[PDB]
């Protein structure tokens, strides 16, 4: 062996996208930055049933518990503020929500186990769009949830 220890101390070079104490409230304009056309809420969910965020954009905390419902049994359909999404495909690896018409876009992204990162793109924002953009603030930020 003989190896050669590298960089690690107050460097987060090696993230571990888990238990990686990261700043939070970050993810916000690492995709708003290029979402600057369609600004995307981002609203963390614990599978203990607890949300840490602050969008101020879309009651997540109201039902926390049942947030995660909608995927802990492909359920696909609730509502927050107001705004009834459902997903219209319930895969083991994330749910895509769409409304009938188009009013409340959000994307489901399990940027772990009991670990997933979910944002809301405005009526106009495109899911191609913003599907490239969470994955910026989902499975980035992964650990300090």
């Amino acid at each position: 062996g003989m190896a050669g220890y590298n960089l690690g101390t107050e460097w987060i070079s090696l993230r571990s996208k888990l238990e990686m104490s990261d700043p939070v409230m970050e993810a916000y304009t690492q995709a708003y930055e290029a979402s600057n056309q369609m600004v995307q809420a981002f609203g963390v969910i614990k599978a203990d049933g607890s949300v840490l965020w602050q969008s101020n954009n879309w009651d997540l905390s109201a039902d926390a518990q049942q947030l995660i419902s909608a995927v802990n049994n492909q359920s696909a359909s609730v509502k927050q503020n107001d705004v009834k999404y459902s997903t219209i495909r319930t895969s083991p690896e994330s749910l895509v929500a769409r409304n009938v018409q188009g009013n409340g876009t959000l994307i489901l992204a399990r940027i772990e186990d009991d670990k997933w990162v979910v944002a809301w793109a405005s009526a106009d924002a495109a899911p191609d769009s913003v599907y490239v953009d969470i994955d910026r603030a989902a499975k980035a930020l992964k650990g300090k949830i």
